[PDB]
């Protein structure tokens, strides 16, 4: 309905604002663009489902997220992809894993603090009816 497209538009506005706040954080610069095969050739090997914050913005604009859970699944994908590509003890890996955990925890904490629980529930129930 008009009432439901309003809800989904508000969700999109919210998710764009969260994602922008993640994307401008210096810690998360490695997660802002897709991995370049030129700069990192063996990534396309290990990571079957690449994800990054620019792709999140495009999916928002494509109406691909109808719920916050849907969005958080892709945030979790950015994080788990980074843990898988960086399993070793050496400091390059440990630094990426730390930022990846911080990206995930930051996204969850912004949503917990600023997203109304009844709004996310409305989003869920509209989606379940489709
Ligand atoms: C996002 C990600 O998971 C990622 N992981 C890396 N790991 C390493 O470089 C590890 C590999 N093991 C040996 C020690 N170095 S680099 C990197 C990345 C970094 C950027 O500046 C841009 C970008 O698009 C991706």
């Amino acid at each position: 309905s008009m009432q439901e497209e309003d809800t989904f538009r508000e969700l999109r506005i919210f998710l764009r604002n969260v994602t922008h706040r993640l994307a401008i954080d210096k810690r998360f610069r490695v997660f802002t663009k897709p991995v370049d095969p030129d700069e990192v050739p063996d990534y396309v090997t290990v990571i079957k489902q690449p994800m990054d914050l620019s792709s999140v913005i495009s999916k928002i604009d494509l109406h691909k997220y109808l719920t916050v859970k849907d969005y958080l699944r892709d945030i979790d994908l950015i994080c788990s992809n980074a843990l898988e590509y960086n399993p070793d003890r050496d400091p390059g890996d440990r630094l990426i894993r730390h930022r990846a955990c911080a990206l995930r925890d930051t996204a969850y904490a912004i949503i917990k603090e600023e997203l109304d629980e009844d709004f996310e529930q409305l989003c869920e129930e509209i989606q379940e009816s489709r």
